[PDB]
């Protein structure tokens, strides 16, 4: 349109493409159906859990984003919540977010998170790139400034590092700053993430469709090697044809255009001379953090 969204627009479009995805008619062993499953699971988390205990309208709630495909699959799926919660059970300009900020970020998912920050009318705290320091310590600064934070939604899974013994509601450690943190991704697999994501017709960072499938920092990270492709391996079938063919479509007000990434790292997927399946052919979890500069 000639106008971004407004937050109750951005929060219906999320409920009405989730209530979608929510509707497909798909198989018991499918990847779309054990996606309904997952969202499901999100959503009782969030409606049933989360809401009743604090506020996601009065700053009580916090939403930790990076701009990488969980933490969308997530915020896609609060929004989803807020509206169901507030409009459709009866039971805000911007959404408050955390970005936590440093110097050896992608160039491409920096201007992914300004793009998507309009896009979701985000209030986006962001911390000091240039200033070092843990996370634990920056989060301890934006509690000083926003000491009203009391919970914070994270888009961790169980098969991310130290993901295991993890809890869809749990306090931090001893060593962080106070508060709960709200992990209602915990039980998505990789597919489900990748499923979703597709066919909601969202844009989403731009370095997945040059075969990225997790996104760490600009030297360690490499597309991921067995996305590589070559004529003598055993080529890769896509699982998500559907999903892409039926996305979910937009009217002027829900209108979304694409973005290259940033020039900076179309450059050094160059460099590289091999090429690469986008980051949705791989659906192996054990897999997902594959692309990366071997060390030590
Ligand atoms: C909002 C939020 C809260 C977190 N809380 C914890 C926590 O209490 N304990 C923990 O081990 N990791 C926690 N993490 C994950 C860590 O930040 C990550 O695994 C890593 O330890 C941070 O690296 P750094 O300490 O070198 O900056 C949290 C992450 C986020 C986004
Ligand atoms: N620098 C940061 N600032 C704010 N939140 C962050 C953060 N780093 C991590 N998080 C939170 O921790 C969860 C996992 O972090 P990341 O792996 O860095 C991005 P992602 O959304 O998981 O996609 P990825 O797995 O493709 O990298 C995110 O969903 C986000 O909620
Ligand atoms: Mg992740």
């Amino acid at each position: 349109g000639a106008m971004v969204m407004r937050l109750g627009d951005a929060a219906e479009l999320c409920y009405n493409l989730t209530s979608s995805y929510l509707q497909i008619a798909a198989e018991s062993d499918s990847i779309i159906a054990q996606t309904q499953r997952a969202i499901n699971t999100t959503k009782s988390i969030l409606i049933n859990e989360t809401f009743p205990k604090w506020s996601p309208l009065n700053g009580e709630i916090s939403f930790s984003y990076n701009g990488g495909k969980d933490c969308q699959v997530l915020l896609l799926l609060y929004l989803s919540c807020l509206w169901e919660y507030y409009i459709v059970k009866l039971s805000l300009t911007k959404l408050p977010t955390v970005f936590i900020d440093h110097d050896d970020t992608f160039k491409t998912l920096e201007n992914f998170i300004e793009e998507t920050s309009l896009r979701y009318s985000l209030s986006l705290y962001e911390s000091d790139r240039d200033k070092c320091e843990t996370m634990a310590e920056a989060f301890e600064t934006f509690l000083q400034v926003f000491p009203e934070t009391k919970a914070i939604v994270i888009g961790i899974r169980h098969t991310d590092p130290f993901g295991e013994h993890l809890k869809p509601i749990q306090k931090t450690d001893a060593n962080w700053p106070d508060f709960y943190r709200l992990q209602p991704l915990l039980h998505w697999n990789l597919a489900n993430i990748w499923s979703f994501l597709l066919y909601s017709n969202e844009p989403i960072c731009e370095l997945y469709r040059y075969g990225f499938t997790s996104l760490g920092n600009v030297e360690e990270t490499l597309p991921n090697p067995h996305l590589r492709k070559d004529k003598n391996s055993t080529p890769l079938k896509l699982n998500f044809e559907w999903e892409i063919e039926n996305r979910y479509k937009h009217n002027e007000v829900t209108k979304a255009e694409p973005i290259p990434i940033a020039d900076e790292d179309l450059v050094k997927i160059e460099n590289l001379h091999e090429d690469y399946y986008p980051g949705w052919y791989l659906v192996d979890d054990k897999l997902e953090r594959a692309g990366r500069i071997k060390k030590k």
